[PDB]
Order: C-alpha cells, then structure tokens, then sequence
C-alpha cells in the first residue's frame, strides 16, 4: 500500500476510522492521515465522503483552514496539514481543569481567526457545518478550521446537520436559507466554550433557551461591547447575526486586528 510505503506512522490521535501522525519518509514532513472505510461506489455515503475531499482542494490557500496535500482509495485516505497545537477543544479541557480559562484579548483573537477562516470558506460559496472546538485546531498561536465532513455548497437543498450542541434552530427546523449564520452561531458558542463555560447541552429546556439567544453562563467579567457581539450572533433570526465579513471588521475586534 502507498500509505505505507510512503509513510512511517508516528501515533494515533483520532479514532472513530483513524488519523495518524506520520512522517513522508520522502519529504522528511509530518502530516495529518485520516484513514476511513471506503464506501460503496455511487451511494450517498460516497457522495458524502468526496465533497469533503472537494472541499479540501478549493479550501488550500487559507491560513485558517487545514491544508491539504493528498487524497487517495477497501480504504479512502486523506493527508492533511499536521497542527502541532492540538485541538481547540484538548486546550479548552485542560482549562476547565486548571480554572484558568482564554481571557478576553484571546477570545477575541480566536474569534477574529477562525472568522477570517469563515469568510474564506463562505467567498468560496460553501459552509462548513460543524463549528465546535474539536474541529479547530492549534498550530502567535494559529487557529485553523479543519474536518471538512460537513461541508456542503450554500444553496444547498439537503443539508448534514452538525453536533447538536452547536446547531442553530433554524438548521433543525430545515431552514437553509441562511446557512452560512449557522456556521457564525456555532461560532459563538465555541468562544463561550473557550470562555469557561459548561459544557453545552444537546437537546432539553437548555438546549432551547440558547436558541431562544441567551447566552450560556460564562465565568469570567467580558466586556459589554464584547458580550453584546456574542449574543448578535446567537441571535434567533439568522438575519441578524453578522455575515463572517461584518465579523472581521467589527470594531470590537479591531484591537485584535
Ligand atoms: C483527531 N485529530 C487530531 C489532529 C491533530 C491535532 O493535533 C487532527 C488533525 C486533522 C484531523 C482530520 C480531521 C478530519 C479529516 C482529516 C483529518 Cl487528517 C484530525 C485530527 C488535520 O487535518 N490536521 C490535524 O492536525
Ligand atoms: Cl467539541
């Protein structure tokens, strides 16, 4: 096989299928290996399983989005761009943990880059679809967008919902007429995850009073300005939430810019 004759495996950091932390013997350069079941040729699974193969190759000249060098095929592989840092999510447990949470100059940096990250995917008129810690990853930290499973053009008809703890209401209701405000809603409440909060519910009283645009408790005193920018983009009506555009120039960002 060319993933092993091509590569020496270094160690597992994902299961599910599996992603590998290996090195090119050729290029000396170590990657990101994502190994997964090959689906049935022509079935919705594979459909599925190519867009985000599709996805990674218009989506390789951003700072904020995991590179991409290869795909290839009973397995589908895909190499991508090793993030040293690990995940959003691993750095937000170690966090809770400690007591010691990102503070506001940092939340707004992560907000600023992972934004600037959503204005490239959506000038590209596609969404992500699944914004939440576990998807973002760490390499002046860098924050970059990565898994790609979820991402679908933005005129789409039929859609995957993401993880339930980041989806907006309107997504649920199979409501796609403004769906890349659902990407900026999952956003948001990766910051307040970032913030301290609790870990977000999935479905229940509370998983709706957030859909209501209230946010979750956050233990830590953040500006009004800052605040008020967060809950705009948990807003009800997607309408109101700010495109990934009105995002990055925000004023209350600009300091981070
Ligand atoms: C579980 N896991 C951990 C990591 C590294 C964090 O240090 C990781 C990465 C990726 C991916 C990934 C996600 C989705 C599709 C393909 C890949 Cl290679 C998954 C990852 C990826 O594309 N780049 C990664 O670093
Ligand atoms: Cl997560």
């Amino acid at each position: 096989s060319r993933y092993t004759t091509e590569f020496h495996e270094l160690e597992k950091i994902g299961s599910g299928g599996s992603v590998f932390k290996c090195v090119k013997r050729l290029d000396g350069c170590i990657y990101a290996i994502k190994r997964s079941k090959k689906p049935l040729a022509g079935s919705v699974d594979e459909q599925n399983a190519l867009r985000e193969v599709y996805a990674h190759a218009v989506l390789g000249q951003h700072s904020h989005v995991v590179r991409y060098f290869s795909a290839w095929a009973d397995h589908m592989l895909i190499q991508n761009e090793y993030c040293n840092g690990g995940s959003l999510a691993d750095a937000i447990s170690e966090n809770y943990r400690i007591m010691s949470y990102f503070k506001e100059a940092e939340l707004k940096d992560l907000l600023l880059q992972v934004g600037r990250g959503l204005r490239y995917i959506h000038s590209m008129s596609l969404v992500h679809m699944d914004i939440k810690p576990s998807n973002i990853f760490i390499s002046k930290v860098m924050f970059k967008i990565g898994d790609l499973g979820h991402v679908t053009r933005i005129s789409s008809p039929q859609v995957e919902e993401g993880d339930s703890r980041f989806l907006a209401n309107e997504v649920l209701q199979e409501n796609y007429t403004h769906l890349p405000k659902a990407d900026i809603f999952a956003l948001a409440l990766t910051v307040v995850c970032a913030a301290g909060a609790e870990p977000l519910p999935r479905n229940g009283d509370q998983w709706h009073e957030i859909r209501q645009g209230r946010l979750p408790r956050i233990p830590q005193v953040l500006s009004q300005e800052f605040t008020e920018l967060l809950k705009v983009m948990i807003h009800p009506d997607p309408e109101r939430r700010p495109s990934a555009m009105a995002l990055v120039k925000h004023s209350v960002l600009l300091s981070a810019s």
